[PDB]
Formats: C-alpha cells, structure tokens, sequence
C-alpha cells in the first residue's frame, strides 16, 4: 500500500516542479552565495534596482507594497494550477474547488516565501534581486511591520529543512483542508487530505529519517500559518482605512 | 520494541497523573451527560427561574445574573489554572526547566487546556457545572446580555468538532501535555529542552492513539490541527475581555488570570 502513497508522493514532486518556476532548491543556491542578485539595502539601491531589473510588480514603501501585490496576484494562479493536479481536487463540487483556493493561498503564499527568505532578506523578481531584512523594516510606519512577522515564521519554518518534495505535500495538504468556511462536501476533502497525510508522513520517514517527529513539528506550523495569515489580514485594514495615496486605477484594483 | 516499551510507560504515568490532577474526568462528564443514570442526574439550568433554584439545589464552590454566572467561570477557570499546574509538574523534564520557562509554557498553555478540558464538559446542547451537579443550555448561555451572550458560544463550537475525535482521558492526558511543552511560546529563553521532552510527548500520543483507535485513519494528524483551532478561541475570548473591561468598569477580574492575559 505503500507504493501508492509513494507514487502519490512523486506526481505532485513533478506538478510542482511545473507549476513552481523558482524551486527552494534554486532559492538555496542563490542565497548561501553557491550570478549575484541585486541586493537593495537602502533608498538609493532600490532607485537603481528598478532601473536595472525592472519590475511589473509613487512613495517608496506604497511602490514596494503594491510590488508584492503584484506578484501574489501571480501566484495564486500558479497555485491553483498546481491545486488541478492533485488527485480527486477536481472532481470535488466547483463552488468547494473555489473555497478552498480562496481561503488556501495565502497560507501557501506564506509558506513558499519562506522557501526565497533567510534571517538577511528576501529573493525578488524571480531571483534576480534580493531586499533586505533591515530596508523592509525601515519602511515607515506601518509597512516596516508588514514583511517583519513573515520573517520571523521563515526563519523558524527554514529550520525544519524541508525540500522540495517535501513542500509538495505539504502544500497539497494545506489545499485540501476541510474547516475552511461554506464548504458544501467536506467528506471527500477531508478523504483527500487523509491520503495527503499519510503520503507526506512516510515522505518524510523516508527522507528525513534522523529527523524525529517532523510530521508532527510540520503540522504544527499550521497554527504559525493561520496566525500570520490573519494578522495580514488586518494590517491590510489598515492600510484600507488610513492610507490615501493606495489608490490605483479603477480596473487595475479590480485585478486586487 | 524497548523504544515502544518506554513510550506506553510514559502514556501510563501521564494518564495516571491526570486522574490524580483533574476531579472530573470526560469518562464522568460522558455518564452524567448520556443520562443513563439515576445517581448522577444534574439539575438544568435552561433560565432565569431555573437559575434562581440552581442557587438552591447547586452547591457552588465559590448582583446581575451575567455577572454571576461570568464569575462562576472566572472562578472555574482559576481552579483549573491550579489543576493544570499541578499536572504539569508531573511531566517529567517539566519541573527541571528554567523557572522562567515553565511559568511561560503556563501562561500560554492554560488556556489553550482549559478549552480542550471544556469541551469534555459539553455537547451541543450545554455544560456542566460544579463538578456536574449542574447542567447549563448552549441557549441560556446565547441569551445572555451581551457581551456575555456570546462569550461561551465559539467554545461549544469547537467542542462538538473536537468530540467527533472521540477521544478519551488517556488520549487527553499525553495531548494536554504536548500543549504545554510547546516550544514556540513567546520568551522562552532554552527552547532546545522543551522541544526535546515535546518530542518525546509526540512520540508517545501518536503511539498511544494508534494503539487506542487503529481505525481512525491519521487521528494523529487531526487532533494536531485542532491546535490551530485552539489558539484562534483563545484570541477571540482576549478580545472579547478587553471589551468588557472598558464597558464593565465595575466588573473584577481575577488577579491571576489577569497576569495570564498580560501580553498575551
Ligand atoms: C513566491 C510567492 C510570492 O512572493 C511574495 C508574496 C507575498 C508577499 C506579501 O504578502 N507582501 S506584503 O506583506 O503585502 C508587503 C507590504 C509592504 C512591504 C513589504 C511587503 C511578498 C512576496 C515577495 N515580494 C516580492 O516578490 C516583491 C517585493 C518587492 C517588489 C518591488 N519593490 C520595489 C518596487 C517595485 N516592486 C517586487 C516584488
Ligand atoms: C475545566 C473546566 C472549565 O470550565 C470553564 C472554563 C472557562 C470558562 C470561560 O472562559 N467562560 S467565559 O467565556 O469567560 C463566559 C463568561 C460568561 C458567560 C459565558 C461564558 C467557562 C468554564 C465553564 N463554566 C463553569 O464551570 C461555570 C459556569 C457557571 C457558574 C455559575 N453560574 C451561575 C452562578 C454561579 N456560578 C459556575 C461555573
């Protein structure tokens, strides 16, 4: 029985590979030093950034912000690409497919950010440039305190070392969660993510075999998640509430 | 097999310590709430008469009839701060920690407990009360002036969810532990021995719920999530209390539950 979760283990390693340009593999690389990236550090190399790699993603910190919109927005395709490739995720009701995508990306955004962060800064515009911790953090208030928190759950999910055959799973697994809000079938979600469960359980005694209670400490992160997520959610308030400069083009808001 | 030998003899001191710390066990809530008995029948509480002759018939351990009823459980839950205190000195590793760090898995970890023990005590139609001579309805509770009428409303909710587990008191203790022995709690200074003796606790729950219920397919996994449900009452309920105290002036919190509030 095995070697069904094993294949099933396999399948969503190449999906993901697919759908996910920018590997942790790749991500690792870049970072440890192992082509230099431009690094923005201040004011004046974020100028020049720009100038020279130039991003689709008129005040700095709302210019950066907006960037990391852009590139979310991005994102959510690529994941729910990858969510069609996982075994059953289709033939569940449309309306749960589209439940489960709205209330999963975020936690899944969150979780493949830490795969391009370390406690220095983050890799942007697909590894071409790398922004500071510090820089992030002096933006003024309160976009400084927006990046920070995603840091600090990086850094601690960073140390599990899990690779990229693991996150496949665990990703598949976070879609597939059957307490998300208005879902019309939860049997079969929660049937999916069992055999989710069960593969990345023996992926990672396989891969991990050193590493005691992975599994455990792995669905832990979970709450770190879920934490982070809302706490997103209400800085984004915020910046909804305050913030007059935010506005952008009636349809390009639509996009967001 | 020697490994798995040390894990069910962990399992055995921790159940055994749970019925040492926790008088009413969800085996004692389970016989008075099924009703199956003629000794073990609470008196309802379904309103504000009923109420009255609670009073009477009730002997409680410890004004606006909200009030009453917020102090009752202010009061239950400091008794509960003192049974999981002293349940969590009998984990071993637990009282050889810095002393700094087993206040702070206290702090965090009570609540987070209190709720899981909680939802032993209910179903969906209520609670019991003072070690089960009382029965509260989920309706009585909902139709309290607010804020109070829904302050107990998310914590039966979950309750239900986490009783579909089916899960026992000898699940419940090594679960209980693991929560507290939680290493990513806000200022702890040795983080590396928490997780180590946490590690061991996760060892022995997931043992003890495949030898317990082998036909409930990653029940390990499950009860894990519920821990993000956890946190997410405990939040709610903070804000909820902070709401209070402005509009409640008049209104006391208790001491010791005010400094596990603090900062959190
Ligand atoms: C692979 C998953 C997606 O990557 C994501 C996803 C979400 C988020 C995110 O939620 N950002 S954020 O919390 O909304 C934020 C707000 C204000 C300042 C910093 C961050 C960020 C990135 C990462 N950020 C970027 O890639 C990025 C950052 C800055 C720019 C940028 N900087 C200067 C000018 C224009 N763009 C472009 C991209
Ligand atoms: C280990 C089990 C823990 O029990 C707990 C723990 C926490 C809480 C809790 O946080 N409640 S609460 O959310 O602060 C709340 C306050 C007011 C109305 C509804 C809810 C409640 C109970 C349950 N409540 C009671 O046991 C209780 C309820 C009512 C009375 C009471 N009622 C009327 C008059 C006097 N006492 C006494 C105890």
């Amino acid at each position: 029985e095995s070697a069904d979760l094993r294949a099933l283990a396999k399948h969503l390693y190449d999906s993901y590979i697919k759908s996910f340009p920018l590997t942790k593999a790749k991500a690792r690389a870049i970072l440890t030093g192992k082509k230099s990236p431009f690094v923005i550090y201040d004011m004046n190399s974020l100028m020049m950034g720009e100038d020279k790699i130039k991003f689709k993603h008129k005040e700095v910190a709302i210019r950066i912000f907006q960037g990391c919109q852009f590139r979310s927005v991005e994102a959510v395709q690529e994941i729910t690409e990858y969510a069609k490739s996982i075994p059953g995720f289709v033939n569940l009701d449309l309306n749960d497919q589209v439940t489960l995508l709205k209330y999963g990306v975020h936690e899944i955004i969150y979780t493949m950010l830490a795969s391009l962060m370390n406690k220095d800064g983050v890799l942007i515009s697909e590894g071409q440039g790398f922004m500071t911790r510090e820089f992030l953090k002096s933006l003024r208030k309160p976009f400084g305190d927006f990046m920070e928190p995603k840091f600090e759950f990086a850094v601690k999910f960073n140390a599990l070392e899990l690779d990229d055959s693991d996150l496949a799973i665990f990703i598949a697994v976070i879609i597939l969660s059957g307490d998300r809000p208005g879902l019309l079938n939860v049997k079969p979600i929660e049937d999916i993510q069992d055999n989710l469960l069960q593969a990345l359980e023996l992926q990672l005694k396989l891969n991990h075999p050193e590493s005691s209670q992975l599994f455990a400490k792995l669905l832990q992160k979970m709450t770190d998640l879920r934490q982070i997520v809302t706490e997103h959610v209400q800085l984004l308030q915020v910046i909804k509430k305050t913030e007059t400069d935010m506005s952008l083009h009636p349809l390009l808001q639509e996009i967001y």
